RNA sequence: GGUCACUCUAACAUUUAAUCACACGUUGUAGCUCCCUUUUUCGAAGAAAAACGUUGUUACAAUAAGAGAUCUCGCAAAGCUCUGUCCCUUUUCAAGGGACAUCUUUU
DNA sequence: TAAAATCATATGTGTGATTAAATGTTAGAGTGACC
DNA sequence: ATATGATTTTA
């Protein structure tokens, strides 16, 4: 049996054939495959997601701009508005504003909008920005801020002397109505003074632009999500259809314990409490031990009696929306309208959108109904029974039938199915089991059955149920066992529980659940698994160790390589976060502004006014030394300099020899990725060119290899007189021989200013180089580097010197 | 009589995927402003200036680098229909099987 | 000294919304394969 | 985990 270890990281696995099942004679082969503050996904989305947010105010702004334009407003050039925004919003409320103070106050009031609801309409502990936008709310009825600019100006400026958020406070924020507000308030304010430009269409257009947002779900986005039995849609839990099949499913289900016998209920029994809930919001247990004559005890639950069992929470809440605003006669039409009911919980569960829902309900609710419904309820769950199948499975459970008896009367290895696995973790390890096990497949046939026992454990058991149950049911051209199971009886110790898990049956899993007794299913262990997958050797060494029983060895054994998944995409991280300044780049630094909080004496050692403004270094200085070199503990309350002023951040230099230009060519940013390095040699001397993701978007082949004395500039070209050997990404194959000695392995980091390289071992013996890594290995002079290849399993190993420069895009 | 697997229901815990917004933060540029290097003019202290650094605060612009049709992609993943490069079976070619991607898809 | 191995230091963040999907456990119902 | 500058030891 295939003795697959399964992983997050790693894929252990040890072959095995057994005659009459039972005791096992011995193994074939052993390996390893190993491949790579969450999902690496969430920061793609996050950073998409703020791409969308940014350019979406470039367009809002330069639509109201275009807007503001076309009514003589912002004349074509001179664009020079005013900075003082919020005294000139201020001043509004008072006085007239002129053609630019006026154009500011609107272009600004565009920008920072504010925080629209975009809660559900299930109306009845605040957060920040929440307790930020009511605590200003609350104060702008104080009829002395007369708008969120006064309240600005008058008292946030006053005592706390800024008006925008800083440094994570949530405070001085407002809502969207406010602004709106605002909008409205000094629009009518200038018409009364006289500004030619108050026109009622501006300000309903600036409305739209300041209120405008897209809808979170637009349409089939829950579709598109609901897809992963049968085929129909899976029905929404707030339907009709689906509350009385969850409540025929309680009631069938509902087994009563009574003098120790487990009786249903009689077809009387259930037609007393077929349709009992819908005449009360809720059916307790106690109304039960009424209406069945209750013999003075359920089935489970926990005289406290006071519980409930079923609730139609969806038919209840349509009625007391649509039985309240004097609507009664068409909720009593519609008490029963079954269909109706359905197609109601249909669309509120399926779409969200307004103009969505109302065009699911096709006419099919009085409007002035629809428009309460809409207005008063939401509805956001779904169950797992198509619809179309409840319509026939819910009948024959009205009483007598049940699930099974219902359905009953109603009666190599594939790519793992993306799109019911969407999660990135969970797909990678089935992916490369399922390539692991073809080429296992390819290399002996089918074994056997199969032997599985495997912060992110949510993950782990995802992969290991699904891959069980993929393997069970899909063929083409078993067994689920525990770390407790396994432990009974460097990166290589997968490979043993890999043997323990071949080395395994159902019948000592579940004497493992009832309970010295478990044998050796072998030979000897000790020397044979010692040597079989840790301790590499081919024979021989094993030959020496195996004295006695000299049957060893098979027609294909050789030592373990542990194969790594190469990694070849050339999309990543272009640079680092950190935007620096490069006005002082051609000196080789950059400006940062550093926080005091993190002004570790390092930081401040490289000020950029540690000799202009003595004063301020030698205090800064001195408090550092008070506090043990801690920023946070030292600077924690505000600073303050000679004058009055306060001290919040201060400019630092950094060594800076290496970035990427952005920010409108402006600032400096860190090298992020490293995707590909190309190998050279020019008299005897191995020189890597380095390639950064950011090189490639911009569609840019880099000249000059790694020269460590040197700067960039300064760095040797690869030109004619140079031979082009190969590139290198993360994790390939490499063998290095040197006068020093020889090392074959896996490369996966390129040293920029010393010009080493990190070489990294197949198993990660940390025992060898430091903990597993070869790092830092100079190859200047290295006699021979050659890219290797390498299969899924560990064998095939292939290598040779082609070349062919690709360009990169 | 047990163990385990699967199907449905409810409750709890956890995790993942997609979408819509907000508020900071960084950089650049102006206005005001805290300091403080240098150099002008008036001068026997001090004032008015200019360049550079730079503290705070307001406004405006960029917020991946970049690719496309006001508007869409761009840090993730899978794969072999199209494209490109390595590897094997039967100097080049042709078939078979596979590996990775700068190719396609999710989009 | 050139090249090489060692060490050492730094990495953008919090708030507020609509949803779907998966795993594990417990409670209830059941079928099916193996001890 | 990855990019890489500062510093020590080696050929």
């Amino acid at each position: 049996i295939l003795g697959l270890d399964l992983g997050i990281a790693s894929v252990g696995w040890a072959v095995v054939e057994i005659d009459e099942k039972e005791n096992p004679l011995r193994l074939i082969d052993v390996g390893v495959r190993t491949f790579e503050g969450e999902s690496l996904a969430l920061s793609r989305r996050l950073a998409r997601s703020a791409r969308r947010l940014t350019q979406r105010r470039v367009a809002r702004l330069k639509k109201a701009k275009r807007l503001l334009k076309s009514e003589n407003i912002l004349l074509s050039t001179d664009e020079r508005l005013p900075h003082q925004v919020w005294q000139l919003r201020v001043e509004g409320l008072d006085h007239k504003l002129e053609r630019q103070e006026w154009a500011a106050v609107l272009l600004h009031l565009i920008k920072h909008r504010g925080y629209l609801s975009q809660r559900k309409n299930e109306s009845k502990e605040l957060g920040a920005l929440l307790s930020g936008v009511d605590n200003n709310h609350k104060l702008l009825q104080q009829a002395t801020y007369r708008s969120p600019a006064e309240l600005a100006v008058k008292k946030f400026e006053v005592e706390e002397g800024h008006i925008r958020n800083q440094q994570g406070a949530y405070t001085h924020t407002f809502s969207r109505l406010d602004l709106l507000a605002e909008m409205e308030l000094l629009f009518s304010r200038q018409q009364h003074f006289g500004n030619p430009f108050a026109s009622e269409k501006l300000l309903e257009n600036l409305t739209a632009l300041l209120m405008w947002q897209k809808p979170a779900l637009s349409g089939e986005a829950i579709l598109k999500m609901l897809g992963k039995f049968e085929d129909e849609y899976k029905a929404a839990k707030n339907t009709y259809s689906a509350e009385r099949f969850v409540w025929i499913t309680k009631l069938n289900n509902l087994r009563i314990q009574e003098n120790g016998l487990e009786r249903a209920l009689n077809d009387n029994e259930r037609l007393a409490l077929m349709e009992q809930p819908y005449d009360k919001n809720r059916l307790f247990y106690s109304q039960v031990r009424s209406i069945l004559k209750l013999s003075d005890i359920f089935k489970g639950l926990r005289i406290e009696t006071k519980a409930v069992l079923m609730e139609m929470k969806a038919y209840h809440q349509i009625r007391k929306v649509l039985e309240g605003n004097n609507l009664k006669a068409e909720w009593a039409e519609l008490k029963a309208n079954p269909t109706l009911l359905d197609e109601i919980g249909t669309a509120f569960s399926l779409y969200k959108t307004d103009e969505d829902i109302s065009a699911y309900l096709a006419g099919k609710l009085s409007q002035p109904v629809l428009n309460a419904l809409l207005e008063n309820l939401s509805f956001d769950k779904f169950i797992q029974l198509s619809l179309k199948a409840l319509y026939k499975l819910l009948p024959l459970m009205q009483q007598g039938l049940r699930y099974d008896e219902a359905c009953r009367e109603i009666y190599f290895l594939p790519q793992i199915p993306a799109d019911e696995i969407r999660n990135p973790v969970v797909l990678r390890t089935l992916t490369q089991a399922r390539k692991v096990i073809n080429g296992v497949v390819r290399l002996y046939g089918s074994p056997a059955r199969i032997h599985i026992e495997t912060r992110n454990l949510n993950d782990t058991r995802y992969v290991a149920r699904f891959l069980c149950n993929f393997i069970a049911d899909n063929m083409h051209l078993v067994f689920a066992s525990n770390g407790q199971i396994t432990a009974l009886l460097n990166d290589r110790h997968h490979a043993l529980d890999a043997v323990v898990v071949a080395c395994s049956t159902v019948a000592m899993q579940q004497k493992i659940t009832r309970f010295l007794h478990f044998p050796t299913p072998w030979q000897f262990f000790k020397q044979e698994v010692e040597i079989r997958i840790f301790s590499d050797n081919p024979k021989l060494e094993l030959e020496n160790r195996l004295p006695d029983r000299p049957q060893a060895n098979h027609e294909f054994v050789q030592p373990l390589f542990v194969s790594r998944m190469p990694t070849r995409k050339m999309t990543g991280q272009g640079h680092m976060e950190t935007v620096k300044s490069a006005k002082r780049l051609n000196e080789g630094i950059s400006v940062i502004k550093m926080p005091l909080t993190k002004l570790k004496l390092k930081d401040l050692e490289l000020m950029v006014n540690r000799e202009r403004e003595k004063d301020l270094y030698d205090t800064l200085k001195a408090r550092l030394e008070a506090f043990n070199d801690d920023p946070a503990k030292a600077f924690a309350e505000p600073f303050i300099k000679k004058g009055g002023a306060i001290v919040k951040s201060v400019r630092v230099e950094q060594i800076q020899k290496s970035g990427v230009l952005v920010r409108e060519g402006n600032g400096v940013a860190d090298n992020a990725s490293m995707v590909r390095v190309d190998v050279f040699t020019k008299g005897g001397k191995y020189f890597l060119v380095p390639i950064y993701t950011w090189q490639v978007a911009k569609g840019i082949l880099p000249n000059k290899a790694a020269t460590q004395y040197k700067d960039e500039e300064d760095w040797e070209v690869m030109d004619n007189s140079a031979t082009f050997k190969f590139s290198l990404h993360p994790n390939d194959l490499v063998k290095l021989v040197t006068k020093k000695k020889t090392i074959l392995g896996y490369f996966n980091g390129l040293n920029r200013a010393t010009g080493n390289i990190d070489i990294k071992e197949h198993d990660l013996d940390k025992s060898k180089g430091k903990q597993g890594i070869f790092e830092g290995v100079g190859i200047k002079l290295a006699l021979s580097f050659e890219k290797y290849q390498v299969d899924e399993l560990g064998k095939n190993i292939r290598l040779c010197k082609p070349s062919k420069r690709q360009p990169v895009r």
